[PDB]
């Protein structure tokens, strides 16, 4: 009935507890589970759901062959009940395309899907399950967006888009929507030099997005958005605890206003919670590939170029495949604070496991606890040999 | 709570954006997807859904053999959630039969299904999911109707029916229903010489239907209906941009009041939006077969027998199979105007692909944008070889 | 909110129109469709649904072997959406057992299921999805009930039960329930000599049940129930148009107060609408087996021992298998009268088709029209060879 | 809207009637049924549902291999509609983990799931489908809980947990939750010497839990909880009718305040209804293995160390496999009393049936009747050979 306002701070994060896990690849070995990738989680006022980009085929289906490909006409943003797998029979299509974001403003949900060829892509903005606005490519080079939830304040939902090179300067815009309509957009400002796939969360201070620099940087760029003034700034996480993948080894001095060098033209979507002494960063354990996942408590990581971990938690062992990760919170939960949450995409199949011809994933998700909880590890759990 | 009134004009159509796509044949290669044909889309005040005539078997099921056939006892009008495929487990049966139409009046939905042998068919009119009225065949020769949504104004929902020859003069009637009851019917008047499978939409001016002349014409007949007076007129689209299939090549002078000659005893269901300078016509790209699909902006196509395109958009490449197409709009969307939408049936299997023994389809659907959006193309996407 | 009252007469029946059909055996050849038998249809104030006794296995499942058997621990009353098939994923279990009835009183639904061994069976009465009352066997010989819907008036829902011999005198009781509680029961009175599987409907005059005499009669017994006084009478349909199966050929004089002789120890569940000159009887076409189905207009069939047909309609050809049939009506439909409806069970498999090891069925259902509609025929439609 | 209060006594139990049965293993031979174990039943004010711990694979899926294992990362508490089987498409995930309980307080449902390695497990407490509180292991040895429903009074829901040895003294705590928050916890007091897997029910006197002593006892420990004062006591069922499995033969004197000896380091979850002369105990028929199930009326079993049966009912024949059993009631049913109910887990597969590589179960459930109903027996019904 009313637009949600960001009126709370983050809860104190002392550990992470299991929130959701769908075991989609295990189950999909023998049931009609859709091939997906680029998953996320997003809450409505009365329900939280899993989201992902379908590939328009099941895993056991013959059309799973070739699903390493990123952008076909057979992709769509789907949602399904928390911790169920994405099945043909339980998945709700939000919009058609191969790059997405979605968020609820307290009244209704906005979902955005981009489709088209590389040089002529377009975004369609849906609100309350109807198409409301459209945005054409401005740089004619793979218009693309967050691949995780956006965040709203008093009806205003900012979204970060990029159009242009994946290996050099590109044209990033921040759009501000209300009820699906474009209030305003602005070109990226600040010191971030390349922006992709922002993972965002909101709290009383404003909206914070942790993104992927695909060009030169292995530190992560950050965009901080004021959804009331509809303005933003950008920089990088200052910490020498580097969180992109692949990436160099951790130095003792990070970079606040420029890419930390060593790995070019690659990256992975990731996230962080930047909150002074309550700061936690996510990253793959491997510096070379999308394997393992850990959380590290790094005080003042955003602003302190010498900051190091003082606590951590393993989420996925280095022996197990990970992938994309992103932030979300249940803005409609009871209490005095917003509980930080995240998901990790657990990619199976190609390119790392090429005895099968498909690429898909499952999801694991955690939220923060004020307790100091014991840790487990959370693999996808499927045996590739079963699919041969 | 209240009957919908047609109080708005069409939004300005400057391009078309992706609205829905179910990838039904791809998914049905390995899941329980019903064989269908003659699909459409129709909105309720709170949801839009896909519709089609099931064949009462799945694609992988052995009973898919022989589904090129049009009129069996195993067919039914089904509906299912937007962009999901029509599965055994998610499809809702609206009524039983092999020719249909359906529309919501703002309070409840009317669905009409025709069944029976060729010489003794009958229509059953359902309203709010209950049978309310029945109409017996009047010419004893395949009583048949729109195969896409009807349109309502202040509770009155006109529907076009034909009974009689597919290859000569037939008996077409326009029925006017309210809450499923027959208010009135009238015989076709005007200059259209053969009428089948009308695709309709409504706006403040009245209801406009673009139909199929199966006898002599390769231009499309148009019926214009006043749902208040409950009267109609008919003619053909005057434009030399011919939109039936198969069809002759485009001349420079069309025909307003008679069939444009060249192809007899054949046709395909199609649609148009006739709105002065905002006029757009749909057609297959091929003049010979149901392949490809394009939209063409043809100013005053209804009334100008010299009118030619000034803009266009490819929807499906000529290399890919298409099929039926029809109009629908979300009459319950926010805003100052009604956004034109359409679907294209993408037929797979027989007769064109006879290495399989079945005939089915998937759906792609677009709505108009006031932006000039880049275009993609939207194939069914299934590989026939996988079904062998 | 309020209990339904039977305040209307039957609509004039001039023909029958298609209402529902699930094609369950066709679809179940390749999808997870439950094996069933003894189906029926019953309406809530907001929805009508199919009902049947599951066998606790799918058709393609190996446990379908042996499903000719009537009474296992794996049976349950299930319901599912109108004209969908009964699938593992869409079927709602109403109660556990191998003989059932169910009806909505305007506020909530009562469902009754009998389970147990032959000598120790018991009925459990559910109301608003909770068990409320239980009834133990009184004759210790296969306690059994209607296998189609009951009917309610002002909260009172009468149900006919039989316990005792299938081949001689048995102990039949009429129970009167309200909100699942037993108000009263009475022993059968009148001239009916054996009662099984009553098919009932209600109108302003009271409740009329047409049953099966399994002992000596090939005419059908009738029980007429006053749900206000909670009393009943019984006799047989007087008409020489005999409607049990198997049965002798039609004579010119029927029997009002005794079994018409010729076939012993057998029968089939059936139904009729007894309404003076608006009387219609259902029967199998074959006199020997459960094949074919037809409706016959037989004026005053209940009371006139010379009555013959003056009109009819074929529903299922004699070449096709039929089975059980029963009555139901949508008591919550709009209008001045109740529209008579019925279903026919289309049995496939054993004993008639013994190349498969299972027994199941599909459903076809019709309702009456005041029009004189053309007739089709409605086979199950499955090819047995596909299951081999 | 209001918290449920325990204001009624138990209905008089004179026999047991069939309540639910899902036939999950039969159906799962050919449909997408999840492998489960540790099932139970629990009611909301408007619905009752089946619950269990999924293994994150279907039975026919290759990942069913190894599902005898108790604690993997692929387990979750799921719920699904009463008497349906737990399918991929109909199961709702309540939380992630390998030990659970769940209960509705009249306003919303609390669900608790424990996950983690043996030495670092943690409980997450969910309320109204959101995580609210977390509890870390206190003895670092397989933190574990009830595996059946908890019970609430005026918002307070007590839950019994154990952490520590399965073969010697352990650390049992009773937690008191309200809206998912921890009001209080206390260490176990009284004479019970080992506590696992409590089965609880509530009535006006308070909450009664019947548990499993896995250390030395083959009588069952009982915890009696006052949810208002938030205090408890414990002892054993005094009766010589012993109800653990495996167990010694029944003596003539039981033990009230110590384990009855004979079988060490083993047990099974079970239940009882302790209500003076209305007392009924459940147990496996076999003293050696989890086979058969019976109910026995044993007056004053809780307090009388000489008490013997005066009536009984067989639920599952000794020839058929059983397993876990537990209590639940529909606290929201109409009437003057609470109707006692229970479920029995019917385990199939390993270790007893090792020709298959999986372990799963189906469910049968009964509630009490004031009638003296005839008894049947209720096997799982699946043929193991079909899975080979
Ligand atoms: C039951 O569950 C519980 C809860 O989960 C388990 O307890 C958890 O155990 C884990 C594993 O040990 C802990 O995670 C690690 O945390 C440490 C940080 O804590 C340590 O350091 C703190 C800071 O110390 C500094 O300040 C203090 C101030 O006093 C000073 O004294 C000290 O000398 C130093 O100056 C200490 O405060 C802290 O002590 C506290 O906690 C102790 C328990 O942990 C306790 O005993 C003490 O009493 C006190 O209370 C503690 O010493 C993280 O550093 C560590 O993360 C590093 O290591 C992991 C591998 O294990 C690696 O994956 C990480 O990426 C990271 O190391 C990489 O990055 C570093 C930063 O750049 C770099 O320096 C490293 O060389 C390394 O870099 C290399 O690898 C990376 C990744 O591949 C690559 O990118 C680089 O390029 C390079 O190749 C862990 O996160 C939890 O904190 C702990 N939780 C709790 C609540 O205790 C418990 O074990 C379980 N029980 C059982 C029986 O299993
Ligand atoms: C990114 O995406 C964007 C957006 O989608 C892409 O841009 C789109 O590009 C497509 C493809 O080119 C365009 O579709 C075509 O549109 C033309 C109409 O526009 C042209 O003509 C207009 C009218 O010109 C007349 O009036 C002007 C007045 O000034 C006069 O000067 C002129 O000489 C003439 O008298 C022009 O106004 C218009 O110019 C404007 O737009 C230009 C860009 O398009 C721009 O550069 C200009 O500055 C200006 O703004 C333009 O010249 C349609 O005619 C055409 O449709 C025909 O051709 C296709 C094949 O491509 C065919 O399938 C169609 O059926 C049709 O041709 C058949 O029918 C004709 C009519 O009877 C007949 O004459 C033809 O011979 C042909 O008939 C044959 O085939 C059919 C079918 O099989 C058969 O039935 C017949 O029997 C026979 O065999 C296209 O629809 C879009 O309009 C355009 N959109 C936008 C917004 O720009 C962009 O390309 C993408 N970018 C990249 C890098 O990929
Ligand atoms: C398009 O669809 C429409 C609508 O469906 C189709 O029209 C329908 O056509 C069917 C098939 O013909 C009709 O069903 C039959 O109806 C007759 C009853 O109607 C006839 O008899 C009436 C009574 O006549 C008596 O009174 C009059 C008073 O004037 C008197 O004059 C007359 O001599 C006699 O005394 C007539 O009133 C009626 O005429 C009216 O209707 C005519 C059209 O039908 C029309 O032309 C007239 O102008 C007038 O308006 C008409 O003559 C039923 O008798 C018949 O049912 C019997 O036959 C079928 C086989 O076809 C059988 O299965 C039935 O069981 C039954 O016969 C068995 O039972 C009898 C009773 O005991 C017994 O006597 C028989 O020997 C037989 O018994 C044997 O078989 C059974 C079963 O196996 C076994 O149990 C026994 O033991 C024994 O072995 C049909 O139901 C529809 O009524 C008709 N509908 C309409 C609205 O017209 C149309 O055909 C379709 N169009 C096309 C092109 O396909
Ligand atoms: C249709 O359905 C109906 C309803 O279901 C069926 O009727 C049911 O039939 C069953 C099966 O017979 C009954 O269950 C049994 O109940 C008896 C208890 O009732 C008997 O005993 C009562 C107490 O007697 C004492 O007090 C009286 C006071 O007057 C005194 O006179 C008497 O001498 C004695 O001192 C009697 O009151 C009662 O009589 C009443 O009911 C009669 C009908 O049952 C009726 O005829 C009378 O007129 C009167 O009304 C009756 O005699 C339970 O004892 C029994 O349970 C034991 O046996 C089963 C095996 O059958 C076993 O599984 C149980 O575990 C248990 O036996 C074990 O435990 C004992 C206790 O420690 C031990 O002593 C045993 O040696 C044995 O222990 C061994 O095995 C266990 C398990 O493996 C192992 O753990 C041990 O270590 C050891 O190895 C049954 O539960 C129902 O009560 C009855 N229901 C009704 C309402 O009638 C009907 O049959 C069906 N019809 C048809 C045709 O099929
Ligand atoms: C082209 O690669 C971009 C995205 O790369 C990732 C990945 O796994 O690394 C998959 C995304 N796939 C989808 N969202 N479908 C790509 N993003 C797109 C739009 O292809 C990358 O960020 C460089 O610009
Ligand atoms: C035993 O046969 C009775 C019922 O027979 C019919 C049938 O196909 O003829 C199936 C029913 N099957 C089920 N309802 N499950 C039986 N009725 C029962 C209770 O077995 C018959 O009416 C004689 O008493
Ligand atoms: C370790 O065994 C415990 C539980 O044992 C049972 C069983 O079938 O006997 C399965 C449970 N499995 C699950 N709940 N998943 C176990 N409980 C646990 C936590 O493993 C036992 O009570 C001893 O402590
Ligand atoms: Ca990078
Ligand atoms: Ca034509
Ligand atoms: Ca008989
Ligand atoms: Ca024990």
């Amino acid at each position: 009935r009313n637009f949600n306002n960001l009126t709370k701070g983050l809860c104190t994060i002392n550990s992470w507890h299991i929130y959701g896990k769908d075991n989609a690849v295990r189950i999909g070995e023998s049931s009609d589970v859709l091939v997906t990738r680029e998953p996320y989680v997003s809450c409505d006022p009365d329900e939280c759901r899993f989201y992902a980009l379908s590939q328009g085929t099941t895993i056991r289906g013959k059309h799973s062959n070739g699903t390493i490909h990123d952008r076909s006409q057979y992709r769509a943003l789907i949602s399904w009940p928390l911790s169920s797998p994405p099945t043909v029979y339980n998945s709700r299509v939000e919009c058609i395309g191969w790059s997405s974001t979605s968020c609820h403003d307290g009244k209704s949900r906005m979902s955005i899907c981009i489709s088209g060829p590389n040089n002529n892509a377009s975004a369609v903005v849906w609100y309350n399950r109807r198409p409301v606005a459209e945005i054409n490519t401005w740089a004619r080079n793979i218009l693309r967006t967050q691949e995780s939830e956006c965040v709203c304040h008093n009806g205003v939902c900012p979204v970060v888009f990029t159009d242009g090179s994946a290996t050099g300067p590109a044209d990033t815009r921040i759009y501000y929507f209300k009820e699906g309509k474009i209030l305003k957009w602005e070109s990226l400002t600040g010191t971030a030099k390349h922006i992709e796939e922002c993972s965002c969360y909101g709290e009383r201070t404003g909206i914070t997005c942790t993104c992927r620099d695909n060009w030169q940087g292995s530190n992560r760029p950050v965009i901080q958005i004021d959804p009331v003034a509809m303005t933003h700034t950008s920089q990088y996480i200052c910490s020498p605890v580097l969180t992109d993948n692949p990436r160099p080894n951790d130095p003792n001095i990070g970079k606040c206003n420029d890419p930390y060098p060593g790995n070019n033209n690659n990256g992975v979507k990731g996230f962080s919670y930047l909150d002074g002494a309550n700061t936690w960063l996510g990253r793959t354990i491997s510096t070379a590939s999308r394997s393992g996942y850990e959380m590290l408590k790094v005080p003042n990581a955003l602003t302190d170029d010498r900051s190091k971990p003082i606590q951590g938690q393993t989420i996925v062992l280095n022996a197990d495949w990970s992938g994309y990760s992103g932030s979300f919170m249940d803005y409609w939960a009871e209490g005095d604070c917003y509980r930080a949450c995240f998901y990790v995409e657990l990619i199976r199949g190609r390119p790392k496991e090429d005895k099968v011809w498909w690429t898909s994933n499952s999801i694991v998700s955690m939220c923060s606890s004020t307790e100091f909880l014991g840790q487990w590890n959370w693999p996808d759990g499927a045996k590739i040999e079963y699919f041969l």
